[PDB]
């Protein structure tokens, strides 16, 4: 018998667990300082309504009715909505997507585990005052972590520990996987959003409290919530809020999908819609009044967005930690910090490996055991790419987490409400529930949001170390295609 959640409100916990993740507190202050924080906040509504809410009912409506029938994965969904050979080629991608980003994503929470452990114990660097003698030991200090080259070079030496470390990271997750949906999973976020929300919490209440010649913590928020509309016809900001909206809200990686069908009898709109708004809190109160309030009140607004676009980790793991450092019990706010993001990352690395987990135990009726360690040897393995190739985990971000989920998300608009019938979906949708979806949606799901996608899709077309991840995810593309296939036999 497949899997159940055993109570409603468990499986709503552990989808916003799925949601809330590194996306909500390393992603969004950096697309948001990016785009000038209040420029980037309508684009961002407007996304979550138009993209986000929707796209969150209709993937817990195909998992639930796909659920129904045995089958959690898209190949095997996305064939029962349309009955052809080519649905099942683009059920590919809803398990190639999580493979992919799991790669990186499991990589990235092992770092938040690490920097957890030496901050605990008191293994960081020492500053004695320039803002860059203050920045340039936790820099150092990171780069020695991942084995970044001093310069530019092809290869990547990651320190013994950073290894050591992601291995009990890979055996982490396995222990949660491995016990299964009720017993794993639904047992861990009924334990861990309580401790990221209670984090969090006391993290904003002490960025709050800072306060410099240069900046106040206060800044921070109100250089993230004032509008600017004038920057609202820059299509370079309306790209990064959907971006960022399908990345929060795990949508396009087929992780809604397979963690709605472990459960029939569910309201998907009040579910979604809680899911969502929990996510949606965690982002823009939580996630987004740390990083910029802080950065903005110990170097200004200028300067913090600058620090935002010199990389991805570099307000995470660089400046936030330095600029803890020079509070009393920094240390342990640093440690605070990463242990916030790491039980924010693994429940999320939990709910992008099940899809994978799910196809070799629905359709290939593997063991539980057996898909739960044959998808860690996947992504085990796959991970030494982007541990050791530098770039690489920028061109699997790029191609699964960026350009992949929103492809994904406009196909899975397409085969439910286009092939398969938009007053079946929107029937589908609806069922089975007394919150009902408003009808004005009904237009958005079927026009607006089919359209505000391919619009937004074609109007972004405007070192070989590269080719060994585009020829490497490819043959993972070509695999998984393979399984389907002979899953297609046994049937
Ligand atoms: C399935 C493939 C397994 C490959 C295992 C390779 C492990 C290499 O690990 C190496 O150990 C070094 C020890 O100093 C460290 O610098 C680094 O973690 C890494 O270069
Ligand atoms: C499930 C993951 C791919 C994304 C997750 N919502 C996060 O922001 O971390
Ligand atoms: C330290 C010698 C081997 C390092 C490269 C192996 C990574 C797959
Ligand atoms: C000499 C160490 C280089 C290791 C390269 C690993 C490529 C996968
Ligand atoms: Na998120
Ligand atoms: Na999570």
């Amino acid at each position: 018998k497949r899997e159940h959640w055993a109570t409603r409100l468990g499986l709503i916990l552990a989808m916003a667990g799925n949601a809330v993740g590194l996306g909500n507190f390393l992603r969004f202050p950096v697309q948001a300082a990016e785009n000038g924080g209040g420029a980037f906040m309508i684009p961002y509504i407007i996304a979550f309504l138009l993209v986000g809410i929707p796209l969150m009912w209709i993937e817990w409506a195909m998992g639930r009715y796909g659920g129904a029938q045995g089958h959690g994965t898209t190949p095997a969904i996305f064939y029962l909505l349309w009955r052809n050979r080519f649905a099942k080629i683009l059920g590919v991608f809803g398990l190639w997507i999580p493979l992919v980003v799991a790669i990186y994503y499991v990589y990235i929470e092992s770092w938040t585990l690490g920097f957890a452990i030496k901050f605990l114990v008191g293994l960081v660097p020492e500053p004695p005052t320039d803002p860059d003698s203050i920045l340039r030991p936790f820099k150092e200090f990171l780069y020695s972590y991942i084995g970044v080259p001093k310069g530019d070079e092809p290869i990547l030496k990651p320190s013994l520990f950073a290894y050591i470390v992601f291995l009990i990271t890979m055996f982490i997750n396995v222990s949660i996987l491995i016990r299964g949906i009720s017993k794993g999973i639904e047992r861990f976020a009924k334990i861990a959003m309580p401790t990221l929300f209670i984090l969090a919490v006391f993290l904003v209440i002490r960025v709050f409290l800072l306060e410099t010649p240069n900046g106040t913590a206060a800044d921070g928020l109100n250089f993230l919530w004032t509008p600017d509309f004038e920057k609202l016809k820059d299509p370079g900001v309306w790209i990064a809020a959907v971006g960022q909206i399908f990345f929060t809200l795990s949508l396009g990686f087929g992780a809604i999908i397979t963690y709605a069908s472990y459960r029939k009898d569910q309201d998907i709109v009040l579910s979604g819609l809680t899911a969502a708004t929990l996510n949606e809190k965690a982002e823009v109160i939580l996630g987004g009044s740390i990083s910029i309030p802080a950065a903005v009140a110990f170097f200004g607004v200028a300067n913090a967005v600058a620090i935002a676009k010199a990389g991805a980790f570099n307000l995470g793991f660089i400046t936030l930690p330095a600029i803890f450092s020079q509070t009393a019990g920094g240390t342990f706010l640093g440690f605070l910090w990463f242990f916030l993001l790491f039980f924010a990352g693994l429940t999320s690395s939990i709910a992008i490996m099940q899809p994978m987990i799910a196809f070799l135990e629905d359709e290939l009726k593997l063991s539980r055991k057996h898909a739960v360690l044959w998808t860690a040897a996947i992504v085990f393995f796959s991970a030494h790419l982007v541990m050791f190739l530098n770039k690489s985990l920028d061109e699997m971000d790029f191609w699964a987490g960026t350009i992949g989920v929103v492809f994904f998300g406009l196909t899975e608009l397409i085969i439910f409400f286009w092939i398969f019938g938009a007053d079946k979906a929107w029937e589908e949708i609806n069922r089975g529930g007394i919150i009902k979806v408003p009808r004005i949606y009904y237009y958005v799901m079927r026009y607006i949001t089919p359209a505000f996608l391919a619009v937004l899709l074609v109007v972004w077309a405007r070192h070989w170390t590269v080719w060994i991840t585009r020829f490497y995810i490819i043959g993972l593309f070509l695999f998984l295609t393979f399984l389907v296939f002979l899953a297609e036999r046994r049937r």
